[PDB]
């Protein structure tokens, strides 16, 4: 179909989960979440969905895609598909994640949008990363701001051909 991303919101040292929670609170990076995706298909790995509250999920807005080795899986407003290349057939289509799924995504993606998160998190055995770009990518890293709480955060707008 068309145009990949990926999202993810990561602390300074690629940090994105620790102990199966995001590692701080910023509800600006939820807005910002939304802005992105909405309107728009996102795709997610099957224990991605099952970590999402029952009355949370699908998210709302937005076509979900839950990519799953399992042809019986239940994702109630969703749709399921067995391979990321079926995951991909939207026009305009987000991967919000796990590790996982960024690895067999990155390779169709030419759009990052990331959050980074002013926190020191050196990285642990256990924890959820931030997918490596590299030089081929290229774009916008934002200025530092701060939230409400005083939480400083930037985002970084990256993409290549
Ligand atoms: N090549 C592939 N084909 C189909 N489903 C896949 C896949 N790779 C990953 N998945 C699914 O995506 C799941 C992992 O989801 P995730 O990316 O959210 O997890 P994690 O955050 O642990 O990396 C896999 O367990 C698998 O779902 P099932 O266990 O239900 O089969």
């Amino acid at each position: 179909s068309h145009m990949v991303g990926l999202i993810w919101a990561q602390a300074t040292s690629g940090v994105i989960g620790r102990g199966g929670d995001i590692p701080w609170r910023l509800p600006e990076d939820q807005a910002h979440f939304r802005e992105i995706t909405m309107g728009h298909t996102i795709v997610m790995g099957r224990r991605t969905w099952d970590s999402l509250p029952a009355k949370v999920r699908p998210l709302p807005g937005r076509r979900n895609v839950v990519l799953s080795r399992q042809a019986d899986f239940m994702a109630s407003g969703a749709e399921v598909v067995g391979s990321l290349e079926e995951a991909l057939t939207s026009p305009e289509t987000w991967v919000i994640g796990g590790g996982q799924v960024y690895a067999l995504a990155l390779p169709y993606a030419t759009r990052c949008e990331v959050t980074e998160v002013d926190i020191g998190l050196p990285r642990e055995a256990g924890d959820a990363l931030a997918p490596v770009l590299d030089e081929t990518w290229r774009g916008e890293t934002g200025e530092w701001r701060f939230s409400r709480s005083g939480l400083r955060y930037r985002l970084y707008s990256y993409h290549r051909s």
